[PDB]
């Protein structure tokens, strides 16, 4: 729909940007208010840093993917400077939150709860025929009630035919990305499943970098030998074995996110 018919379009005047949360090459992220009272996150595009079409493509995708477990699109301003306005998540990224004094005190029970919430979000994405491709604790946000939501849909894509193939030139974080995606650029929900396994290590280590003490070339070489990540300190063996399922060699052997959700809820209630 054009901007004058789009239910997400809001006049810029409805927004007051209050506190800057991040700034990068491509713009800024602000905590702000909509119509005086409603707290929102505002992501602004830095003119010229990247295509406005490419910028807004993330919002169009979020229009299609609405769920309690996914960070919700609130509004857009489609005239420069372009804003994507989303649900504000009071406890920030999961990776940061697990290091704070509150984060540090969380029991294994609560961490397992949070993991299940994430798999729940990812099971919705899976059901809808999407993939995320950037799944990692930095892209999970935490609410004031300590619930978790999937965030950052910049790389997320609808599939028609099982697979999205990236470019030859395209580069992805080695530690989080499935081997078939790094090697062939072929991404499926099963690649996201692999990333979820890595995300689990971040949860249980309170945000530590995966594959302790290893460079990227060492990670690639270890995996090719059939090794997987060494058991993190203080990881329940059950959870470790669940990570290993995520890291199966053949994508089709990796579990569904609905299975992962189910298992993690069992782990959580048993604890
Ligand atoms: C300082 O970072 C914080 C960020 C948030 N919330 C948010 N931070 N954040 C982003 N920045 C992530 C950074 C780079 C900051 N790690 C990006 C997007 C698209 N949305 C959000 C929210 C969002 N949707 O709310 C809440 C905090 O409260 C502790 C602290």
């Amino acid at each position: 729909k054009p901007w004058w018919e789009d239910e997400w379009e809001v006049p810029r005047e409805t927004l007051k940007l209050v506190e800057r949360l991040g700034a990068g090459q491509f713009g800024e992220v602000w905590m702000g208010y909509y119509n005086g009272h409603t707290k929102v996150a505002v992501k602004s595009l830095k003119q010229g840093s990247m295509s406005p079409d490419a910028f807004l493509a993330e919002a169009n995708l979020m229009k299609q993917l609405q769920h309690q477990r996914l960070v919700r699109l609130y509004a857009v301003v489609t005239q420069e400077p372009i804003y994507i306005i989303t649900e504000y998540m009071e406890n920030g990224s999961l990776v940061d939150f697990l290091k704070t004094p509150s984060g540090i005190k969380l029991t294994i029970n609560k961490l397992l709860d949070m993991a299940a919430q994430i798999a729940e979000g990812m099971a919705f994405i899976e059901e809808r025929n999407y993939i995320h491709r950037d799944l990692r604790a930095a892209n999970i946000l935490v609410s004031d009630t300590l619930s978790c939501k999937i965030a950052d849909f910049g790389l997320a894509r609808l599939i028609e035919d099982n697979e999205y193939t990236a470019r030859e030139g395209a580069k992805f974080p080695i530690k989080w990305t499935a081997p078939e995606a790094i090697n062939y650029g072929t991404f499926t929900i099963k690649s996201d499943v692999w990333s979820f396994g890595i995300l689990l290590t971040e949860i249980v280590t309170h945000g530590r970098i995966p594959y302790p003490g290893m460079t990227n070339p060492e990670v690639i070489q270890n995996l090719e030998r059939g090794y997987r990540m060494v058991r993190p300190d203080n990881c329940p063996e059950e959870l470790y074995q669940l990570m290993r399922l995520c890291w199966k060699e053949r994508p089709e052997d990796r579990p569904t996110f609905d299975y992962l959700r189910s298992v993690l809820e069992d782990f959580f209630t048993a604890t």
